[PDB]
């Protein structure tokens, strides 16, 4: 249910080592060709030594890895599985480094895989650090190793990809814990799939970027399979997950004490919503007819407060259709919220007209002009873009998509819309020329400096498979209105894929597929660090500190003091993301007028409007006369 990046090594003159190996079961036994023969380490009358266990393959020559694969025992013996692991590549055969991938493989017998960025090696080690379910024996019947057509070394300046991190998990829905730093990730009812459902189910993953563990839990107490849902962080600083496979339900996600809460249904079922957080720390979402039927779903409002619902029947859907051919089933899917002033969220797209949508009373919506430029009327643009990179000026930047949800080119097209009062239309001009490379399902996280990183998708949009794909991301760079071209990557992130900012300031971009019995299944994520955390040497920059901060939580209009062990020229706050589906309507970027109090001491005023500084976590960052920025502290605002 998965696929390795590369073609399969030849085997047949590899030498192999393992830690140990019983008798009958030895090291080379992992390949031979058949399946019904493994390597098992050492049990019985040899002991029992627990992990970690390790295999070492000598492939005699360098070849172009990018990835192995692992066949279990398919002889219904379930205690050799593989959990947590590390795979090594060496030039040497003695030093080898940091690992290419590390994660956790899901408890089963299906073949498992690491797929990682190309690099050239003559050794191959993994490390098999737990079994599965904590028992003392790691066993293989087949492990293949596979190397891609080429290499390409990647070019200075233009940031680097690695490691892989392994997953049970499809993650085709993340949000990232802003109190404790950690990935969230869920999938369905399912580590793979989502169709067959019985509802009340979601199987989640998590990733900490300090300790590189992988975790996963079962989550059953919201009953809700939260696949393919509305998420917004609203102002009590909870996830809010709406419908999806269950339709009416919403589930909290409390990251301070790491659970999940049940809320109350929806008052519309839904499913592919987009939902927004509002000014007042509330949830606006509209349309979703994935799922609880195929009809008009006009908007509704959740109180954190009150823990309600409330329909707001006259915060109309129809005008933010697009012309799907599909119809309402695709039509009122993923549209591009952004809260804003006086309880308003503006709808950017993916229809070519733009909306402003009211929350007083039973709800309103007015018309804010056509996305357009000089160069014409913007086509719709499903599963497009939209980020707000510079929330004081109302920036919003938007690109690529296609005018149908599925069998249809995307586009490189990209504008710039700079929000005023709700109930204006706003400017829109074309972004610079456009994308480099026309792509639908691709994902987008604004970065410290204001610039967006865009990465994944296809030329044509065909959920489930992995043709057309584009491997080149793009950062587009506001104060030059350019886009440039960053090193590519090696595995295809189209349909269901996901990317968020971590607060240490590198891109996480992972999953792609979740079609159960599928070969596009992506049961991983990479990382993406950004050329500004490097010197010009191609090596890691020194960053600035953060020594102290006043305060950790502010209201808005409120100033907070910093010092920094160094000079810094600039600040920004990027309140924390959420994304599945394409969308990601938490991230926002706030850049910081900075006083210089001397002594490397600065201050700042958090916004005082919050349909600007929207309440929620945030990340603060400093950047000193290099670009480079610091980790993130992390900031509350509330109102
Ligand atoms: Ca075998
Ligand atoms: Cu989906």
């Amino acid at each position: 249910a998965s696929a390795p990046i590369g073609s399969a090594i030849p085997r047949n003159n590899w030498a192999v080592t393992c830690d140990s190996a019983q008798s009958g079961n030895e090291c080379n036994k992992a390949i031979d060709g058949n399946k019904d023969t493994f390597w098992h380490t050492f049990y019985g009358a040899n002991g029992d030594p627990k992990p970690p266990h390790t295999y070492t393959i000598d492939m005699k020559t360098t070849q172009n890895v990018n990835g192995l694969s692992v066949l279990p025992r398919q002889d219904g013996n379930q205690n050799g599985w593989i959990g947590r692991h590390e795979v090594y590549l060496s030039s040497d055969g003695t030093n080898w480094g940091s690992p290419v991938a590390s994660g956790s493989w899901f408890a089963d017998s299906t073949t498992k895989y690491s797929n990682f960025e190309t690099r050239p090696a003559r050794y191959v080690r993994l490390v098999a650090i737990t079994e599965a379910n904590g028992q003392p024996w790691t066993s293989i019947a087949e492990i293949n190793v596979f190397q891609a057509s080429s290499y390409t070394a990647p070019q200075p300046g233009l940031g680097r990809w690695g490691p892989t991190i392994d997953l049970p998990i499809v993650p085709a829905a993340a949000a990232i814990e802003p109190t404790s730093g950690r990935v969230l990730m869920w999938s369905s009812y399912r580590n793979d799939a989502f169709e067959g459902s019985p509802g009340g189910i979601t199987l989640t993953s998590s990733w900490d970027p300090s300790t590189g563990i992988v975790s996963d839990r079962t989550v059953t107490v919201t009953k809700h399979d939260m696949f393919c849902p509305g998420i917004s962080m609203d102002g009590n600083g909870q996830i809010v997950v709406t419908g999806g496979n269950d339709a009416k339900k919403t589930s909290l996600y409390d990251s301070s004490s790491d659970s999940w809460i049940p809320g109350p249904d929806m008052q519309v079922a839904r499913g592919y919503q987009s939902s927004a957080t509002m000014s007042d720390g509330r949830v606006f979402t509209i349309g979703g007819s994935w799922s609880g039927g195929v009809f008009e779903k006009n908007g509704e409002v959740y109180s954190p407060s009150s823990k309600t619902w409330t329909s707001l029947p006259n915060a109309k859907v129809n005008p933010m259709l697009t012309a799907d051919k599909q119809g309402l089933y695709r039509s009122d899917n993923h549209a591009w919220l952004f809260g804003w002033k006086k309880g308003s969220v503006f709808q950017a797209g993916p229809s070519t007209a733009m909306n402003w949508y009211y929350t007083s009373g039973s709800g309103d919506v007015k018309s804010a002009g056509k996305r357009q430029s000089n160069r014409g009327v913007a086509p719709d643009a499903m599963c497009g873009n939209a980020v707000m990179y510079d929330a004081v000026k109302g920036k919003i930047l938007t690109f690529g998509g296609s005018p149908d949800y599925q069998d249809s080119d995307a586009t490189t097209n990209a504008h710039i819309i700079t929000l005023g009062e709700p109930g204006t239309s706003p400017n829109t001009v074309f972004a610079s020329n456009g994308l480099y490379f026309a792509r639908t399902f691709h994902t987008s996280v604004v970065l410290p400096d204001g610039s967006t990183f865009i990465t994944g998708g296809q030329r044509r949009g065909i959920p489930f498979e992995d043709s057309t794909p584009v491997f080149t991301p793009e950062i587009y760079v506001p104060e030059q209105d350019t886009f440039y071209k960053q090193n590519p990557n090696s595995i295809v992130r189209a349909y269901h894929s996901i990317s968020l900012l971590l607060p240490d300031g590198r891109v996480f971009n992972g999953g792609g597929g979740l079609c159960g019995d599928c070969t596009t299944n992506h049961f991983d994520a990479q990382i993406f660090t950004p050329n500004y955390l490097y010197d010009s040497n191609g090596n890691l920059a020194t960053r600035p500190k953060i020594t102290r901060t006043s305060t950790q939580s502010v209201k808005v209009g409120g100033r907070i003091t910093i010092s920094t062990d160094s000079s810094i020229s600039k600040a920004s706050l990027i309140r924390y993301g959420t994304a599945t589906h394409t969308v990601n309507t938490d991230q926002r970027r706030i850049p910081l007028t900075l006083t210089n109090n001397g002594g490397n001491s600065y201050s700042f005023q958090v916004p005082s409007d919050s349909g600007v500084a929207l309440p929620g976590y945030w990340m603060l960052f400093v950047m000193n006369s290099a670009g480079v920025p610091s980790v993130a502290s992390t900031i509350r605002v509330t109102q």
